[PDB]
């Protein structure tokens, strides 16, 4: 599913990512933006031979299994192929222990770059939440 901008800024909100470990509901959306373009079927393979995978690009490095990254952990015990799926509970709750990690939201890659220290709240205007 490809979500709209403010569809998905309901969703997250739904799923209690607002202000969750302190990060807006902008934070989430913009990361999502740039991640994956608001498309849960997003994937990309990493240089390592892991794999980012839906909404908010969750690596198969860490956090969920796929069988194909060897060494891997799966910290958030579920198929990676579930963080592919048009309902986001799964993506979300991975996020939510992601985010809870150590480095927070700079976990990622793209949120670092594209996202922090900018007008972030940008990215909820005009939706109705
Ligand atoms: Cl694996
Ligand atoms: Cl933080
Ligand atoms: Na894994």
């Amino acid at each position: 599913k490809v979500f709209g901008r403010c569809e998905l800024a309901a969703a997250m909100k739904r799923h209690g990512l607002d202000n969750y470990r302190g990060y807006s509901l902008g934070n989430w959306v913009c990361a999502a933006k740039f991640e994956s373009n608001f498309n849960t079927q997003a994937t990309n393979r990493n240089t390592d031979g892991s794999t980012d995978y839906g909404i908010l690009q969750i690596n198969s490095r860490w956090w969920c299994n796929d069988g194909r990254t060897p060494g891997s952990r799966n910290l958030c015990n579920i198929p990676c192929s579930a963080l592919l799926s048009s309902d986001i509970t799964a993506s979300v709750n991975c996020a939510k222990k992601i985010v809870s990690d150590g480095n927070g939201m700079n976990a990622w890659v793209a949120w670092r770059n594209r996202c922090k220290g900018t007008d972030v709240q940008a990215w909820i205007r005009g939706c109705r939440l």
